[PDB]
C-alpha cells in the first residue's frame, strides 16, 4: 500500500562506483556535444518503452558492442523509458503499472526500474529516459545520463522547473503540432534558477532551489509535417541563435518524423546521414525507437516486441547505426 | 531558510468555516449544472490576471459581490483568484511562489496568505477560481476553490490531467497556445477517468493516490494564432465535443489570445459573445475576463489595484461588460 | 545515515502466513495462561542477548524439539532480546550495534533483527523480547509473541504507554531494588487507554490512541533479596488481587533471583518445581537465561556463548525443562 | 481527530526572540558555573508543581522576577514550568497532554500553549525549567529551557539518559522513588557520554541522532522511604559522587518525599539547608521548591493560582523561604 521513499531503494540498490563513473562521464561527453566542443553524434536509441527487463538487458548486450565499435563516431546511450505520456488514457509505463495488468504496484515498479538502470550501467550501457512525473525522479535520476521532456510537456512550467534541477543534459521536444519556439523557451527557462516544491529522498515535500541546467537543447520530432530535413534544421538553428541558446540540436527519427510508421525511421536516418556528409554542423544527435523485434503488439506476448509505439527490429538497427557512423566519420574528418 | 510546513499546519491555523464550506459545495454543484446543460445561467470567471495584493483583492471582491448578487438570475459570477502563473520563459510565478514580490520565495508565507485570502473571500460570499499549475500546492487551498483552470501550456500534460482527475471542483481545460482544441477535448477524456499516481498528503509525505475521475470538466476557447471566440469556432468545437462523447457546453476567454493580448479588446469579444447568446449561443456555458480595480498593467506594484501580469480592464468597463452579458443571457434564458 | 522507516523493512521482509498464525496462536495461548484459563507453564528461555543469528537459529532448532516434547505441560517461547538496558554504558544489543564494533549501523541492525525473527517464527519457534526503545518496536513487534518491560523502565510512563498499545501479552518486572508495587501499578496503567506521541510505520511522529493491553502481568526478578519462593509469591498474589489485576505471575530464575550467578538458576527452578507440585496456583510462567554453551565472555569468541549475562548451557537447559515439565504435569492433573 | 503538527509548525509561529535566546544561553552557562564550582550562588528551581493556567503562571512569574532581581547576588532563581507529569498509575499528564483539563488530549494546542508561555516567560526576563518526560515533545520547546529534570521514575531508564545526553541545558537526575542514589549517579555517567539512538526531527520524522553527551548533569536529593536532605545525607551522597568521578555539587528538593508529601514542611527543609550553608554547605548547588500564588492543592481548578497536582506553599511563605536561603547563602559566599 504505502509509498516507500527514495532512500529505501537507494539503500537496497546503491549506485556502484562503475555506474557512478559511467554516468558522470557520459553526462560530460553529452555536454561537450551540446556546446559544440565535440562532433560525435549522440544516439539515443532503444525501445519506445520498457515493459520487460529481460528483453531490455538482451537488447542492451547487443547494443553495447555497437556502442564500443562506433565510439569514435557515435556516443550510444540506450532508451530506458519508464514513463509514457498518453494521448488520452492507457498504460503509463513500467513504474506506474509494472505487472501490465492495472494493479499499479508502484513500489515494485520503482524498484525494478532502479534495478534495471543499475544493471545497465554496470554492464557499461548508459541510460536515457523521459522525465514525466514530478516525484519519481528521486528514485532513479542518479542513473540517468540524458533526459527528455516530451512534446506534451515542453511548454509546462513544472517540467521546466524539474529540468532546471536535473544533473544530466536535457532535450526538449517541439510541441505535438510542430511548435519549436516552446522548446527554445524551455531551454531559457530551464537554464535559470527556480524555487518550487518537490519531494526529498526521505519522501517529504520541501522547497527546492535549483541552479539551472546549462546543458539543454532542442529535439526535432515532427509536427503536422516532419521537421528533420536540412531546411528545417537550418531554420531551427537560426531561431536558436536569435534566442541566444545553443544551436546544436537532436533529430528524432520516430514519432511525427516517421509519421508513426517504424519503417520510415531508416529514411529519416538516411536524410540525416546525407546532411552530415554535406555539412550538418548543427546536428549533435538523433533519436531512434528500436527493439529486438520490429513492430508492436497490444499484449506482451512476443519477446522483445514493443507494446507502445512500433520500433525497428535488431537487424534494421545494425544497418541504421552503421549508416550514421560512416556518415559522421566523414563529418568529423573535415 | 525555512523548511516547507505541511498542509495540516495551514489547515489548522485557518480551518474552513461552515459558511465557506457551504458556498464552495453549492457553487461547485451550480457550476456542474452549467457544464452539463441543466441550467442556462452563464458562468463568469472574472477578476485579476494574478493576485499580488490581498487588500485590493478584497476591495475588488466587495464591488464584484454586489454585481454577483444583482445578476444572479442571469450570471453565476466567480472571482479570478489566481496564485500560480505560468511564464513563457521566466518571471514572477505568483503570490504563492514569491509573495513579497522581491525574489525571496517565501513560500510558507505565500501559502498562508493565499489560504487566508481565499477563506476571507468565501466568508464574504464570493466564490474563488484559480489555475492549478503546481502539483503540491493544491492540498493547501483546493478546499476553498469552486472552479479550476488548467492553462493552455499544461492542458496536454499528463500530470495536470492526473491532478484534475482528483480535484473536487469543475475544471476548465484551455486550448493550446497555438489554438489546438483537440488536446483540451482529450484532456476531458483523461481527467474523467480514474488515475493512480504519486502526490503529497496533507501531512506533507509523498504517497500513491488513486483518484475517482472528475465528471465536471469542459473546454475553454482562449485563442491561438487566430482568435477562436466566434459562432463558427464555437460551432466547430461543439461538433468535436459531441464526436468525442463529452459535454458540448464550453467557456470562452475574452482575454489572452482572443483579445490578441490587448485588454481594450476584451469588450469586443464580450459583445460578440452577447450577440451569440441573443441569437442562439446554446453551447456557451461560460466566459472569462481579466479585470481589476484599475485598467492596464505595471511592471512594479506601485499603483493600488493594477495588474503586474497581463493588462486588465478597470472597474468601470467591468460594470459595462457584466451588464452586457447579463442583458444578453436574460434574453437567451427567456427564449422558448 | 538516514533511518529507513518500518515500511521499508516490512516490504523487504513481509510476515508469512505461517509466522502470522504462530504469533496469533501463541499470544492467545499466553493470554489464557495470564488469566488462568490454561495451566501450562509459559517458559521464556534463551540467551541473555542475541549477538549471532547463526547461533540463535541452532539454539532455536534444539529448543523446538523440546517445545514439541513438552507442549502439553510447557509453553516454550525463545528469548530473542535485541535491546539491552545498561546500568551505565555498554553495548545496547544487536539492533543498536549489529557489527559488535561501535558502528551503530541501525538500519542493518533492524533488518537483521526482523529477518532473524521471521526465520524463527517460520521454523515454528515463537519469540519474545524486551521492548526498551519507543521507536524500534514498529519494525518487528508483528513477530513477537510476548514482551517484557524491564526492571529499569517498569515505572516509566512512556513504557507503560507503549505496553498499552502492543498486541502481545506483556510482563512487567519489579524494580531493581525489589519494589513490586511499580509493576502492579504498571499493569493498571497499561490496561487503560492512552494518548501520546509515537512514530508511524511510515516514520512520522503522530498521536496514537491505544485501546489498552488486557494481558499484562508481573515478573518476579529479585531485589535486594531473591523473591522467587512461595512466601514471596503468596505475598505478591495478595497484592495483585488487592489491586484488582491478575494474580497469575512469572518468576525469573535469573538476574537478582540467582544473585547474578548462572548456576543458581537451576536452584530457583527446583524451588518453583516444588511449588507446582505442592500447589503453585499463582505461577503462570518462568524465565531462564540459556545458550548452547554456558557462561559468558567479553568478546564474541566462543560460538553460542553469551556476551552479556552468563547463561546455562544446553545440557543444563534439558535438565531444567525436564524438571519443570514433570512438576507441572502433576499440577495440571490436579 | 487532528494529526500531530511537527515542531517546525510551532517554531515558525512562535520563534525564539533575541532576548529569549540570550537569557537561555546565559542561564545555562550560569548554572553550569554552579555545577562545576565556579560560582557559589544557590540555584533555586521554584514554582508550581504543575502549570495548568497560563494567566496564573504569568502573574506568579512577575512576582518571582522581582525576587530573582532582589536576590541575584545570592540566588539564581529559575521558575518551575512543569508541562509533563509522571503519574503513579493513571491521571492528568499535564498541560501539553491535556490542555483544556477535560480529557480531550488536544496535544497540538497543548504544545502551542506550552511554547507560548515559555516564550513570554523568557521575554519578561524569567528563565524556565521543566521535567523532560516524553521522548518527542522536547523538540517543541527545549530551546526555551534553561534547566531540565529527569524524574525519579525515569532516572534509571536508558531512553531518558539518552535524551538527557542530547539536551543543551543542565539536567538534574533524581534519586529513585525509594531512595536509591546510585541510579542518579549512574545516569549522570550515562548522560555525559555520546549516544546513538532513534529520535524525531523538527520536521516530524524519525531519525538516528548522535548526541555529544551532556557535561552539566547533577543529582537531586528528593527523599525515599526516609528524607535525605540533612548534612549526613549530603555528605554521604558527595562521597559517592566523588567515588564515581562526577560532580559532587548537588540539589536538594524541599518538596515531595523530603517533606513527607506535606507542603508545610518545605520550610522545615529549607531551614535545615540554610544551617548547612551557614556551617559549610559546600556540596549544595541548588534547591527545589513547590510554590504558587495561593497555598494548598485542589482536585478541580476552582481557585485561581492554586495547585491541582501536589500541594504548594503560597506567595507569603515563598517570600520568607527565599529570604531565608538568600540570607544563609550570602554568608557561605562571604567565607
Ligand atoms: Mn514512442
Ligand atoms: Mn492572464
Ligand atoms: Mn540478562
Ligand atoms: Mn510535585
Amino acid at each position: 500500500k504505502e509509498l516507500l521513499p527514495p532512500i529505501a531503494h537507494l539503500y537496497e540498490l546503491p549506485i556502484s562506483k562503475e555506474a557512478s563513473g559511467l554516468v558522470h562521464r557520459t553526462r560530460q561527453e553529452i555536454s561537450d556535444l551540446v556546446h559544440g566542443r565535440d562532433k560525435r553524434l549522440l544516439v539515443i536509441i532503444g525501445p519506445c518503452s520498457i515493459h520487460d527487463p529481460k528483453a531490455a538487458l538482451e537488447y542492451a548486450e547487443r547494443l553495447l558492442k555497437l556502442r564500443k565499435q562506433y565510439e569514435n563516431e557515435l556516443l550510444i546511450v540506450m532508451r530506458v523509458y519508464f514513463e509514457k505520456p498518453r494521448t488520452t488514457v492507457g498504460w503509463k509505463g513500467l513504474i506506474n503499472d509494472p505487472h501490465l495488468d492495472g494493479t499499479f504496484d508502484i513500489n515494485f515498479g520503482l524498484s525494478q526500474a532502479r534495478s534495471l538502470l543499475l544493471s545497465l550501467n554496470n554492464m557499461g550501457m548508459p541510460a536515457s529516459t523521459e522525465f514525466l512525473d514530478m516525484i519519481t525522479p528521486q528514485y532513479y535520476a542518479d542513473l540517468i545520463s540524458w533526459g527528455a521532456i516530451g512534446a506534451r510537456t515542453t511548454e509546462s512550467q513544472v517540467h521546466r522547473e524539474l529540468a532546471s534541477g536535473l544533473s544530466c543534459p536535457v532535450g526538449f521536444k517541439n510541441g505535438t503540432d510542430g511548435n519549436l519556439k516552446i522548446a527554445i523557451d524551455a531551454i531559457g527557462a530551464a537554464s535559470h534558477s527556480h524555487h518550487f516544491l518537490s519531494v526529498t529522498k526521505a519522501g517529504h515535500s520541501a522547497i527546492v532551489h535549483t541552479g539551472g541546467n546549462p546543458d539543454c537543447h532542442v529535439i526535432l520530432r515532427g509536427g503536422k509535417e516532419p521537421n528533420y530535413d536540412a531546411e528545417h534544421v537550418s531554420e531551427a538553428a537560426e531561431q536558436l541563435r536569435a534566442a541566444g541558446v545553443t544551436d546544436k540540436l537532436m533529430i528524432d527519427c520516430s514519432h511525427a518524423n516517421s509519421r508513426k510508421d517504424y519503417t520510415r525511421q531508416m529514411e529519416v536516418a538516411q536524410d540525416i546521414a546525407a546532411q552530415l556528409e554535406q555539412d550538418g554542423g548543427n546536428i549533435m544527435g538523433v533519436m531512434v525507437e528500436s527493439h529486438l523485434v520490429e513492430g508492436r503488439q497490444d499484449k506482451p506476448e512476443v519477446y522483445g516486441k514493443s507494446i507502445t509505439d512500433a520500433c525497428i527490429g535488431w537487424g534494421a538497427t545494425e544497418e541504421l547505426l552503421a549508416l550514421l557512423a560512416g556518415a559522421n566519420k566523414k563529418r568529423m574528418a573535415r
